[PDB]
């Protein structure tokens, strides 16, 4: 079930809102994932997921009834749906850092974290079931 | 100036504008542009003036969209318009200074300009054949 859950509908969703936004110089701070701290791919993904939804709850905001805002609530509602594929390792800042950079910077790394999900789920339903307290802990 | 310029500014563009406006994410960032100070420049004719001369500054160098979407298209087609609206105004960096205010406040800008430049023009169309350089020339 977990394979598609995630569809293309939510991918171009997330494209159009990235196509949306202004290209400026504006910069905005938000807390990910630090790359450089965890290597993994899978358990990169496993805490990005995470850090992903405060993100689309605490700074990615859109007017009330707009494409995006709505485009958001989809996001969200399936997400609260897809943490029941990721078995619990979290929400604490381990490997995490904060980061200063451009809300379409922000926004790639969201798009890739419900890209990547998508393609491993589609091929491997059973993969973030790993056990990354591994990982995590070598942060 | 002629009656060219009674109806150029309809209200398809200004409603391309808050769309264009609420499509965007609400940030706290500040961004760097130079526009009017309605201090400095007191007359408000000389204000919307050079404003919509800044705004054309603003249009090409600060509201930059990815090419092929409907905000792109939507900036072209505000291009399209100011390029017809120079008509209607009067030839003549004074009266400008830095603004470092959030994108939506720069877009609500722009969009005042537009609006409070499409009323006056509806009502006199030859508005913006004024001499402004007097004004210009007491901003410090």
């Amino acid at each position: 079930y977990c394979s598609h859950m995630i569809g293309s509908g939510h991918l171009q969703s997330l494209q159009r809102l990235i196509d949306s936004q202004m290209e400026t110089s504006c910069q905005i701070t938000f807390e990910f994932v630090d790359q450089e701290q965890l290597k993994d791919p899978v358990c990169y993904l496993k805490k990005a997921f995470l850090l992903v939804q405060d993100i689309m709850e605490d700074t990615m905001r859109f007017r009330d009834n707009t494409p995006n805002a709505i485009a958001i609530v989809q996001l969200q509602e399936l997400s609260l749906r897809l943490k029941s594929c990721f078995t619990k390792d979290e929400h604490d800042k381990a490997c995490v850092r904060t980061f200063y950079e451009t809300p379409l910077q922000l926004l790639e790394k969201v798009k890739n974290v419900f890209n990547e999900t998508k393609n491993l789920l589609d091929k491997d339903w059973n993969i973030f079931s790993k056990n990354c307290n591994n990982s995590f802990a070598e942060c």
